[PDB]
């Protein structure tokens, strides 16, 4: 029964899920000065153009806008990844003030929220089997700031109210994820694991530089979320992020100077 609150929030995972405390969990601090430029990193192919999202639905941790994965529509290729992954899901994680809300931090900065665009290794078939390899999936994690609004977020942000609580889905179709992404692709990159249980170590983690500007009234809308189903005490969905973990015996790298 994890979740986010005092009882069964990140401190207590490892007892579900001892991988909690191993070599290459999420998410961690991204030291900006000890990252090492890779000269050898290829740049980050996106394509989305075809990209057919299906629905949306609050699964009593996050939103996720899920996508037509059974054929090669929306993929992410390059960078530092061998092969084609291809997008499943994304989601965010947020914060309850603005100060605090992304899983990744750059050199301890905390931004609002953090995007997470799922993708996995289509060399292992399909989604479950990609998770239990260590190169099965590719995370394209994107920082958001409070500021100007984000224009292509405003369709997610407008069916919120339809997905209130846990288990709630609603039709999200024709949704372009293009619209979510900033000017640069610069990044950086490092293995790590699924941010939430079971934190699997199947990660290719590629984090972007450049965080996207989104409203005030955009984010106050994902803290009107509920983490519980309908008909039962209100939990707001806010501080749905778990906090840096320990680098240990991994390198960030840094696909610009
Ligand atoms: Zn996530």
């Amino acid at each position: 029964h994890w979740g986010y609150g005092k009882h069964n929030g990140p401190e207590h995972w490892h007892k579900d899920f001892p991988i909690a405390k191993g070599e290459r969990q999420s998410p961690v601090d991204i030291d900006t000065h000890t990252a090492k430029y890779d000269p050898s990193l290829k740049p980050l192919s996106v394509s989305y153009d075809q990209a057919t999202s299906l629905r949306i639905l609050n699964n009593g941790h996050a939103f996720n806008v899920e996508f037509d994965d059974s054929q090669d529509k929306a993929v992410l290729k390059g960078g530092p990844l061998d092969g084609t992954y291809r997008l499943i899901q994304f989601h965010f994680h947020w914060g309850s003030l603005d100060g605090q809300g992304s899983e990744h931090t750059v050199d301890k900065k905390k931004y609002a929220a953090e995007l997470h665009l799922v993708h996995w290794n289509t060399k292992y078939g399909d989604f479950g089997k990609a998770v239990q390899q260590p190169d099965g999936l590719a995370v394209l994690g994107i920082f958001l700031k409070v500021g100007s609004a984000k224009p292509g977020l405003q369709k997610v942000v407008d069916v919120l109210d339809s997905i209130k609580t846990k288990g709630k889905s609603a039709d999200f179709t024709n949704f372009d994820p293009r619209g979510l992404l900033p000017e640069s692709l610069d990044y950086w990159t490092y293995p790590g694991s699924l941010t939430t249980p079971p934190l699997l170590e199947c990660v290719t983690w590629i984090v972007l530089k450049e965080p996207i500007s989104v409203s005030s009234e955009q984010v106050l809308k994902f803290r009107k979320l509920n983490f519980n189903g309908e008909g039962e005490p209100e939990e707001l969905m806010v501080d749905n992020w778990r906090p840096a973990q320990p680098l240990k015996n991994r390198q960030i790298k840094a696909s610009f100077k």
